């Protein structure tokens, strides 16, 4: 079983999104600066990735981490993004975000609106670091991996992540990344962002690719966080395949029927489940009943003929047309 120290976890199958392993994944928490990829998205996702910044004395005040930008600086705001994302740095968020925002109140109101475009029910933003310097800035694990699951379809995002040293293009320095699983720890890793305040305690979000099989996970208050991820994605990967469901083409259950030879689908569907969940997918085909005035004319066929449901349980894990051949 997965067992781990987190007092709220998840991992999710990045593909599908489905909950592959969850404890406690929609109580409010403070999460510190897993924040940042709001941050990061919003940035990335503004166009403005090749401005240029003027850092503010409000940036230069933040406490916590910092990437030691000074009042006035010029810097370019993929720099900043990085600074962000590698470094957790305070200075930095409130710059993109003045900057991206124009306010600070802007900015949070942009990334509210945005958690509310995502279906984050559960998640309230006040600031773009995760600092507790509000009352109501807290969002949950599986808020924060449907997050993380919109970051990673942003290329930019993806690469950033997984970024394990940056030179800036106009700041005098290097960055190292401070995802020890994507450093060091885990040949797996393909990013993450770490968190930690006194309140918070260590948050993390990660994520991981073997064998096409993209995972996400996240641990709220886990003081061992860094193994609990690496148990979490081994156990995903040990137990759970993708399995090609249905393949491109033809409908085997159609065997011997009108449609046996002419009906197809247009792609393979394929599932990640482990061997007993597997025995419990079922697939459902509704079909047009066939009229004797189609063996005569094929006008008379629709292009689509009907739909494969693909079930788990009573979850409809997918849903395709029917063609007929033209």
């Amino acid at each position: 079983a997965i067992d781990v120290s987190a007092k709220s976890a998840i991992i999710i199958d990045g593909a599908s999104g489905r909950v592959l392993y969850a404890k406690d994944e929609h109580q409010k928490r403070r999460i510190a600066s897993i924040t940042k990829i709001m941050t990061a998205v919003l940035a990335i996702e503004s166009g403005k990735m090749d401005q240029t910044v003027t850092v503010s004395a409000n940036a230069v005040r933040t406490e916590g981490s910092a990437i030691y930008l000074t009042e006035g600086q010029k810097v370019k705001l993929k720099d900043l993004v990085y600074g962000l994302m590698l470094r957790s740095g305070n200075d930095a968020a409130v710059a993109i975000a003045e900057h991206v925002g124009g306010s600070l109140d802007g900015f949070v109101y942009m990334m509210n609106q945005k958690a509310e475009q995502l279906g984050m029910k559960n998640t309230r933003f006040q600031n773009p670091h995760g600092l507790d310097d509000h009352e109501n800035h807290y969002s949950t694990a599986y808020d924060m991996a449907i997050l993380t699951k919109y970051a990673m379809k942003l290329k930019d995002y993806q690469k950033i992540s997984g970024t394990k040293i940056y030179k800036a293009e106009t700041m005098e320095s290097v960055w190292k990344n401070k995802n020890k699983l994507l450093t060091m720890l885990y040949p797996y890793s393909t990013g993450g962002k770490t968190g930690y305040t006194k309140l918070a305690k260590r948050t993390l979000v990660s994520t991981a690719s073997k064998d096409g099989i993209d995972l996400i996970a996240v641990t709220i208050n886990d003081p061992n966080d860094w193994d609990d991820h690496m148990k979490m994605f081994n156990y995903v990967f040990e137990h759970y395949q993708t399995y090609l469901i249905a393949k491109k083409g033809d409908i085997p259950k159609l065997k011997g029927t009108f449609y046996e030879s002419k009906a197809f689908i247009k792609r393979d569907i394929t599932y990640l489940l482990t061997e007993e969940e597997k025995e419990n997918v079922k697939i459902n085909t509704t079909l047009l009943k066939p009229k004797k005035a189609w063996e005569k004319d094929a006008s008379k066929i629709p292009d689509i003929v009907g739909h494969m449901e693909i079930m788990f349980n009573d979850a409809t894990i997918a849903k395709v047309p029917i063609y007929y051949e033209n």
